[PDB]
């Protein structure tokens, strides 16, 4: 089509015209009215995605009207109204469960259990 997409290496994203994309070859932000500047193409992806609100996959859950960026984070949102915690400490006198793997991992640091 009409657009200019980059050529760097993982980039996938793609201008309205040639200006936008030798602007985007110099590292310069795409959004209007920032104007950051970057040493890398790697720190600008980094940087762009902190200007994103999109958060395409919404909870299942009927009711429920939050919605997350990655999948992982509304998997494990859903252990919230389903009760489930997957994760049991192995100790012999703790029995503590946790939602999170996390919490879990945060639990064995903190307290030296199995
Ligand atoms: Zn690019
Ligand atoms: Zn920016
Ligand atoms: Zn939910
Ligand atoms: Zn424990």
């Amino acid at each position: 089509c009409a657009a200019y997409q980059c050529n760097m290496e993982g980039c996938t994203m793609s201008f309205s015209s040639e200006k936008q994309l030798m602007l985007h070859k110099r590292n310069i932000c795409p959004i209007k009215g920032c104007g950051k500047n970057f040493f890398s193409h790697k720190y600008l992806v980094q940087h762009q995605r902190v200007h994103s609100d999109d958060r395409p996959l919404k909870c299942p859950w009927k009711g429920c009207k939050m919605t997350f960026k990655w999948a992982w984070s509304r998997t494990e949102h859903i252990r919230v109204h389903t009760g489930a915690r997957p994760y049991v400490c192995a100790e012999p006198d703790c029995g503590q469960t946790f939602r999170f793997v996390s919490d879990f991992s945060r639990h064995k640091r903190k307290t030296g259990h199995s």
